[PDB]
This record gives structure tokens, C-alpha cells and sequence, in this order.
């Protein structure tokens, strides 16, 4: 169902102009726009298949589908009856189907909370697709449509709607149909053979099919206690199998295979994950952890989804390697530290000793954790060009914030490192899209000694108004309302500075937030009550 004809000279002129008018959007009322869309639909009657399959017009068709009313949506839907599979396979029409299906899914939701219905129309195309599901899964365009349909039928996030119970049944029937196709009507297992299992493992790591397999393993548990597709990829018995082992060794040394395994571990039954770990990973965890681009993603997934005893076993093995892992794989290092924290600071002394040695050796005079961990001097901080903050900068910031949350030692080291900068450089951080958040992160009132608070405040308070009016700086000013607890003079100085620039501060959307959080309406209108809030805050923060 691939070719439906070419658009002639007149149709091309008309639909180009209509598309142009539609995007200029000069209509003065929604009613005018709807009427114009209707005029487009009227001209498209009998030509819809040509229009969705032509590169020139397929995007107009998506617009129309988005802009028309419910009744028109239904008519456009039925105009595709009998060719859904061919359209799903089409380079341009498949994207039209996706737009259609997503809007249709939203319509069955309100059709549920209140002629032939959208629900029944949707079921008709599902039944038309059922004999093609296997071909779709392997089709470079139709696999995306299949994947979207499974997302819709399982009520998951589309490019999240509630669904009829008929949808839950369709999910079951679609996945079961696919299941019978990838077996041979085996009817148990067994007799599923290798190479049928091997052929399915090949799809598992196939560029086209693999995202569909992942999603299926992810949702099949909604209606299948036995996890049939999970069992198709992996075994369930209590001992190793040679073929499963070689496949596992491939996944753990292959980028797609590792990300596949990483994703399905989060949705597998716990005992199935414990089994893969026990049989194929536990005795080689350190070796796997050192594979930055492959196996390490799997080790991280184990740390996030296994139970306490196994997680601590992995930590026993990987924590001694933490400094070395941090050399090339900071994201993994962050998750290891995070997991140690979640497991009650497990191996804390070893983690801390290593991080101190690597980022803040107490024998070094040049020591500064902003420099060793954020590479501050070589960063985009203070650049005169229009350089946004980079991905590496955000990564290093997230790592440092994790350290600050791990132990007061790193909070105190970070603050000392900020106080060690030239004052201008620390202020620059306050305006930086990523490093500002690091500044905000150290403003933890009950964890920072009052002398340290005074010293930070001596610096920040000079920039009170400009920080308050800034998109990043205003979060810092918000934190300073609590950070100045037990420091009334500092709180009074900042409040006074802001009120002196009342109009400039309230002209900023960020400033108005600070104004609210600093309760400055009270400061101005009912000073006695403001002063009372300050007294109460003190005992609320420091009881």
C-alpha cells in the first residue's frame, strides 16, 4: 500500500498556499481558523492518501489533524482504513499516523469521561495491524508506529492519558500476537528452539527492533505474570547456560547491548536480575565496572535496582576503584557515591579518603576543589563571548553537589575554596547558568558555621539587588533569607538594600520572587511583624 498517486499542478499550488496561510496564522478568531481548516479538509476529500504520502504535503496533513475538530479527526482516521500498515511503513505517512494516533488517544480519554466512537475506530485499525505486527517490529518506519501504539495502550508518556479497559486487553493481544510470532506456536515453552531464542536475541540488539523489545519487556508485566518476552531473551533456571553466557558477555561489551540490559534491568522482576548478577556479573564486577562505554552502565543499573546485601557486595568491590573510575567516568562515580549514601554511608571512610586525596590533598597549597573538580579556570565562567555552560560543566557540578551532600567535609572544603577565590570570580559564579547552582547548594544554614556564613554573606550582600534581579542569582538571594538566621544585622542590611531599589527589584520577575520570600511587603507595611518573623525563624532553624 505504498503508492497512491502524484499531486497534480493545481493540487500542489492549492495545498502549498493553504499551508502557508495556515502557518501565517493571521486569523482574528479561532472560529475563522477552524473554518479555514475545514475548507482545507473539504479540498482534501478523496485525496488524503496522496497528501499524507507526498513529501510536499504530509506536514500540512499533520497540521490539519492537529487543528480540526473531533468530528473531522474521525473522518480523516477512517479515510486510512485498509492502508494503515502501508502507511505505517511510509517514510512520510508514518509520522502522520503518529500525530493522528496521539490525538486520537487523547480523544478516547474524554470519550471515556463522558456516531461510531473513537474507541471503536481505534480498535478497527489495531485489528488491521495485528497480522503485520512482526513485520512492523523490524521495519525502519513502522517500528516507531508500533512502539507508539504500545505506549498508548499501556498509558505511558507519549511524544499520559487514561484508557478504556478495552485498551488494556488490546495491549495483551498485541504483545501476545507478537509473542506467538517470535516463537513457533510452541505452546509451552518448550519446544522453543535455538536458533529461535538466538534469533530473538539478535533482534534484542538490533537497531530497529531493540527499542520495541525493551518497551515490551518493560510493560508486559501489566498483564503477564510470567514475563514471556523477558524469558525469551534470558533463561530463568538456577544454573549457567553456555549460549546465555556468551550472549551476556556480548551485551556487557557492546554499547547497544549494555544500554539494552541497563534499561530492562529496571523493569525486570527482582529475582531475575539477582540471577543474572549472581551467574554472570558478580564474579567480574570490577572488570565490568571499568568498561566505561558498556559494562559500567550495567553495573550502575545493578547498584540502583538490587537489594541491600548485593548492593553492598558490589560496593565492596567498586569503592576501592573509585579514584581510578573517576578518571574517565564521573557519572558512574557520582552514582557510586550516591548509592553509598543511600546505603547509610557504606564505606564512607574509604570514599572520603580517596576523594580528599584526589581533589583536595591536605599537603597541597594550591588546593581548591572548584579548580580540581570544576576545572574552573578553564571553564566558560566569565567568558565575554556568548558561551553557554557545557555538558561537562554540568556533569562536574552535579558531581561536586553530590560530594557536598555526602559529607560536611566537602561542604566545608567547597566553601573554603569559594572564599579562596578572588571575590569577583565567586560573584561571576552566582550569575553562571550551572555554577550558580553550586553556590546555592552550599547555603545550608544548619550545616555551615556562623563564621563561615558571615564570610560568604560579606561577599554576596554587596550584590543583593543585582543577584535578586537575575535568573540564577535570585535563587541565592532566596536562600539567604534562612542563611542569615542568627545574623539579624546581615538580614537587615540585605532587606534595606532591596527596599531601596524597590522599583528595580519589583520590575524583575526574579526580583518579585525574592521580594515575596524576604516578606518585604511586611518589612515595609508592618515592620513589627517582620521583626517578629525574624525572631521566630531563629528558633525554627535552631531549636
Amino acid at each position: 500500500q505504498m503508492f497512491f498517486g502524484v499531486l497534480d499542478r493545481e493540487e500542489l499550488e492549492y495545498f502549498k498556499q493553504a499551508e502557508s496561510t495556515l502557518q501565517l496564522d493571521a486569523f482574528e478568531a479561532p472560529e475563522e481558523k477552524f473554518q479555514f481548516v475545514t475548507s482545507i479538509i473539504e479540498e482534501a476529500k478523496g485525496k488524503e492518501l496522496k497528501l499524507v504520502t507526498s513529501q510536499i504535503t504530509s506536514k500540512l496533513m499533520e497540521r490539519v489533524i492537529l487543528e480540526c475538530d473531533e468530528t473531522q479527526l474521525k473522518d480523516i482516521f477512517q479515510s486510512f482504513n485498509g492502508v494503515f500498515f502501508g502507511l505505517s511503513c511510509h517514510k512520510y505517512a508514518s509520522h502522520v499516523l503518529e500525530t493522528l494516533f496521539v490525538r486520537s488517544a487523547a480523544l478516547v480519554e474524554r470519550e471515556l469521561l463522558t456516531y461510531v466512537t473513537m474507541e471503536n475506530m481505534f480498535l478497527f485499525m489495531l485489528n488491521e495491524l495485528k497480522p503485520h505486527l512482526k513485520t512492523m517490529m523490524n521495519h525502519q518506519y513502522a517500528s516507531h508506529v508500533l512502539r507508539l501504539l504500545i505506549l498508548i495502550l499501556s498509558s505511558k508518556t507519549l511524544p499520559v492519558y487514561q484508557t478504556p479497559e478495552s485498551f488494556k486487553s488490546e495491549l495483551r493481544d498485541i504483545i501476545t500476537t507478537l509473542y506467538k510470532g517470535f516463537t513457533n506456536g510452541a505452546e509451552s515453552r518448550s519446544d522453543i528452539s535455538q536458533s529461535t531464542i538466538t534469533k530473538f536475541r539478535e533482534y534484542s540488539v538490533d537497531k530497529v527492533a531493540s527499542p520495541v523489545i525493551q518497551l515490551i519487556i518493560q510493560v508486559e508485566g501489566i498483564f503477564d505474570r510470567d514475563r514471556s518476552f523477558w524469558r525469551l531473551v534470558f533463561n530463568t533456571a538456577d544454573e549457567k547456560d553456555p549460549k546465555e553466557e556468551s550472549f551476556l558477555e556480548y551485551l556487557l561489551s557492546d554499547p547497544v547491548g549494555s544500554h539494552f540490559l541497563e534499561n530492562v534491568i529496571g523493569s525486570a522482576r527482582l529475582k531475575y536480575v539477582e540471577r543474572l548478577y549472581r551467574l554472570y556479573m558478580k564474579d567480574r564486577i570490577v572488570k565490568l565496572a571499568k568498561r566505561d562505554t558498556t559494562g559500567a552502565f550495567v553495573v550502575r543499573a545493578l547498584l540502583e535496582h538490587l537489594k541491600e546485601k548485593d548492593v553492598k557486595q558490589i560496593l565492596d568491590a567498586v569503592v576501592p576503584e573509585l579514584s581510578m573510575l573517576l578518571n574517565s567516568n564521573m557519572d558512574f562515580g557520582t552514582a557510586i557515591i550516591n548509592t553509598s549514601n543511600k546505603q547509610g554511608g557504606y564505606l564512607r571512610d574509604d570514599v572520603i579518603a580517596q576523594l580528599i586525596q584526589k581533589y583536595y590533598p591536605e599537603k597541597s597549597d594550591a588546593k581548591n576543589i572548584l579548580e580540581s573538580c570544576l576545572l574552573l579556570s578553564a571553564s566558560t565562567l566569565g567568558n565575554t563571548r556568548d558561551d553557554w555552560p557545557t555538558a561537562e560543566e554540568r556533569r562536574r557540578s552535579v558531581f561536586l553537589e553530590q560530594l557536598i551532600d555526602y559529607d560536611d567535609k566537602f561542604l566545608n572544603i567547597t566553601i573554603d575554596s569559594m572564599l579562596a577565590l578572588p571575590e569577583e570570580r565567586l560573584i561571576q559564579m552566582c550569575y553562571h547558568g550551572v555554577f550558580s547552582h553550586v553556590v546555592e547548594h552550599v547555603l545550608q544554614t544548619t550545616r555551615v558555621d556562623i563564621i563561615k556564613r558571615k564570610m560568604l554573606l560579606n561577599i554576596l550582600s554587596k550584590e543583593s539587588v543585582n543577584l535578586a534581579c537575575n535568573v540564577y542569582g535570585s535563587h541565592i538571594m532566596d536562600k539567604l533569607w534562612e542563611f542569615t538566621a542568627k545574623l539579624t544585622l546581615y538580614k537587615e542590611r540585605i532587606a534595606r538594600a532591596l527596599v531601596l531599589e524597590t522599583e528595580k527589584v519589583k520590575n524583575s520577575i526574579y526580583g518579585r520572587q525574592v521580594w515575596k520570600n524576604w516578606k518585604l511587603e511586611l518589612y515595609v507595611r508592618k515592620m513589627w511583624d517582620w521583626k517578629k518573623l525574624i525572631k521566630e525563624q531563629e528558633f525554627e532553624i535552631f531549636p
